[PDB]
């Protein structure tokens, strides 16, 4: 498998469009990690990883998505493409480091997800819980991504120095907790602050490491910015995760919260509205505040949220 991905090359016709915020990966399957190879050698050069090992280990971490309805293989990619189109339109701000760092955080940051939120992990004294007991799923995503590497044939960073070896890795480890979304609320609250008293100051690794998180997160939560067909039908896909865990606590008897009850179906429409006013909206807009060119995503989001109202209101 790994070796047929070699030779591949990126139908011309998707050439442009690759390069637009709203790109939708959905109809190229067999692409995936073809699109994911095409992305990193436009944004940190043919030259930076050797060929074969970039093949094994993107194929390694394809197989180590599980089947579940949305934390699987398609949204690796997708948040991997929105940080491609983050990083393309902020070419003077971002290391080579960072760049590399971010690319390969993005496509791993759920690996072997099992379709289980922390909170359901922490409450059933699941094995993970017991070992990561704050972002559980986050930092078990990142162990995954370490034991990938170090497989034989698989160490995509074995040309880099000592020092920047572990560098890369914090920047991975970094990235991948920030994509826990209990940790964001209180992320875009800093960065707004240190945005407002013009305090914010790149040069600052700590206020770095805040700016890619908040990235992060725009890129985890991009099913939001895509075209409505394609935004609504990822809805399905959450609901139907959310819904799968619910069912869970329902084999114990145990009624789950609504957004995890299938039974609550009728209240999706208001949910998301609400998902996209407290959530979505100030992510993008401290997103854009910070990195100006990153405006479509934000432009996106808005339209998708009229579209939700017109649900609401039956337009
Ligand atoms: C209602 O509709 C939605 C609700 N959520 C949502 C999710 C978790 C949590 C919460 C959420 F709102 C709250 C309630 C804030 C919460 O505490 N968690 C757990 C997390 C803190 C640790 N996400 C999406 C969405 C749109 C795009 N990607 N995702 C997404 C889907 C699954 C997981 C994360 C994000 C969505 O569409
Ligand atoms: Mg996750
Ligand atoms: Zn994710």
């Amino acid at each position: 498998e790994w070796q047929g991905l070699m030779q591949f090359t990126l139908p011309v016709r998707l050439c442009k469009e690759i390069e637009l915020f709203h790109f939708d990966i959905g109809p190229f399957e067999n692409m995936w990690p073809g699109i994911f190879v095409y992305m990193v050698h436009r944004s940190c050069g043919t030259s930076c990883f050797e060929l074969e090992k970039l093949c094994r280990f993107i194929m390694s971490v394809k197989k180590n998505y599980r089947r579940v309805p949305y934390h699987n293989w398609k949204h690796a990619v997708t948040v991997a493409h929105c940080m491609y189109a983050i990083l393309q339109n902020n070419h003077t701000l971002f290391t080579d480091l960072e760049r590399k760092g971010l690319l390969i955080a993005c496509l791993c940051h759920d690996l072997d997800h099992r379709g289980f939120s922390n909170s359901y992990l922490q409450k059933f004294d699941h094995p993970l819980a017991a070992l990561y007991s704050t972002s559980t799923m986050e930092q078990h995503h990142f162990s995954q991504t370490v034991s990938i590497l170090q497989l034989e044939g698989h160490n995509i960073f074995s040309t880099l120095s000592s020092s920047e070896y572990e560098q890369v890795l914090e920047i991975i480890r970094k990235a991948i907790i920030a994509t826990d979304l209990a940790l964001y609320f209180g992320n875009r609250k800093q960065l707004e602050e240190m945005y407002q008293t013009g305090s914010l100051n790149l040069n600052n690794q700590s206020h770095r490491d805040r700016v890619i998180g908040l990235m992060m997160t725009a890129c985890d939560l991009c099913s939001v910015t895509k075209l409505w067909p394609v935004t609504k039908l990822t809805a399905n896909d959450i609901y139907a995760e959310f819904w799968a865990e619910g069912d869970e606590m329902k084999k114990l008897g145990i009624q789950p919260i609504p957004m995890m009850d299938r039974d609550k179906k009728d209240e999706v429409p208001q949910g998301q509205l609400g998902f996209y006013n407290a959530v979505a909206i100030p992510c993008y807009t401290t997103l854009t505040q910070i990195l100006p060119p990153t405006e479509p995503l934000l432009k996106a989001c808005r339209d998708n949220l009229s579209q939700w109202e017109k649900v609401i209101r039956g337009e």
